[PDB]
């Protein structure tokens, strides 16, 4: 009935270790981070300590100011070192900067953040190579609590969770709806679905009315609100009533950066294997 | 109440030949067949035909007989050659043959069926450029007749309808459940949405049962009885129960032929400016 996340960060963990080991590999994972945005740090760091105990060299190349050409010559310089086995841009990036863009000049087998167009559409045609890492937080926590074959509500349709999940979701058989801003009612779909993956970015958006008593809550949303990260569902009004529900943090939270490391081990043994 | 795509596919015709005037472009198609295949040279036959009287030059080479590394080459042969545009291989390819993985040897530029990696991703991006024929089909019908922003079910989750079509459905701001074999309750999916979109191959599937009087359904299913072809639907007894319905054949069937030239248009144009 909570559903943790940091326990199945330490078993993927482990066993990136013991794929590591085993087949050789010593993967090696380039961050770029442009400002000093604090979410994108504590991101990166969390990659840097998790990437050192598995067995993976991840590196962190901050900017204070870049500009396009000297971004994109950077980034066509890691793309050529068969050293480099992924590379990631940090977001959010300043305005100006289209991620999209960046991103689809970054070789698919080293896009460990899997946003770029090649590893989206190679989901779509349920032949996952990279996905990422949030969505893929998603399943495994459905993998780790027993959750197959279900009806999914998912609120958020963007490129990052929402439509990437609902792929990962209909390639391992789920039934799936995506809802967002322009969806008239929303209760009405989140309400008759097992399962809602709650992500819109708003604190106590998903409560009582939202869900029923059979319902699992999955909720991705990240808030600051006075001083401290929340959810988008009301924990307090829902655990007395749903049948499981992942908190903030503590739920999808502690796996993401695992999940960014386990692309880069992918990365690495699609390079061996195919050069 | 009776949904026919003849007259799209004549305003999009038209459209494409306004498109092509403009711009001086003389857009050319390649069309691949292996086999003797019935409905892949009806298919093949309707892009030429449609391709004159719209300006497209479409060509057709037929192989009884072809070795899977002497295609890889010519696909190669007419991807690097500047005067193809477009490059389309038919349906059903022999046993063994893997479309999709022949389909990645064909530039993303090229790939007027879109359904490679690369298409299938810019689609989940929201990025649309060239989109696969038959999702483009029921977003010209739902379009033409003017139902927008509404909920849609889809019955399918293959690559070449229901993925594609969710993803442009969710950039159009339609709301969007997919549903399957593996769905427990199908009809009560089908049941809950204005919009019902079927392709499962069973004759008779949709029926009063799983449809509503203010539904809407687009019938993309195409099945064999009594040599005649019939949609996925019971025509004869949802067309005085629900609200509209396409006919099969005469739906969504005419226009596919026209979609893949709407794509090889844009292939040029695209060509043209980026080389």
């Amino acid at each position: 009935k909570i559903l943790r996340g940091e326990e199945i960060a330490e078993k993927k963990a482990e066993n990136l270790h013991g794929i590591i080991e085993r087949s050789g590999l010593e993967p090696s994972l380039k961050l770029i981070q442009i400002g000093d945005n604090e979410a994108a740090s504590i991101y990166a760091r969390a990659k840097i300590r998790r990437g050192k105990k598995i067995g993976i060299a991840v590196d962190l190349e901050k900017y204070d100011d870049i500009s396009m050409k000297d971004l994109l010559k950077r980034i066509d310089d890691l793309a050529k070192d068969p050293q480099i086995n992924g590379i990631m841009i940090e977001n959010p990036l300043p305005k100006g900067f289209d991620y999209y863009e960046i991103v689809r000049n970054i070789p698919y087998y080293k896009d460990v953040d899997a946003l770029s167009p090649y590893n989206q559409g190679l989901i779509a045609l349920n032949r996952e190579f990279l996905v990422p890492a949030t969505p893929r937080a998603v399943i495994d926590i459905m993998d780790y609590y027993g959750y197959h074959e279900n009806t999914v509500t998912i609120v958020n349709r963007s490129p990052v969770v929402g439509r990437p999940l609902s792929m990962m979701l209909l390639n391992r058989n789920y039934t799936v709806s995506v809802c967002h801003s322009k969806t008239k009612d929303i209760g009405s779909m989140t309400r008759s679905s097992k399962i809602v993956v709650v992500a819109v970015g708003r604190p106590g958006f998903l409560n009582r009315e939202m869900v029923t008593p059979g319902s699992v809550v999955i909720d991705v949303g990240i808030n600051y609100v006075n001083d401290k990260v929340v959810g988008d569902a009301n924990f307090e009004d829902l655990s007395e009533y749903v049948e499981a529900i992942t908190p903030v943090p503590g739920g999808v939270g502690p796996i993401t950066a695992t999940n960014i490391l386990e692309n880069v081990v992918k990365a690495a043994e699609f390079q061996k294997n195919n050069l």
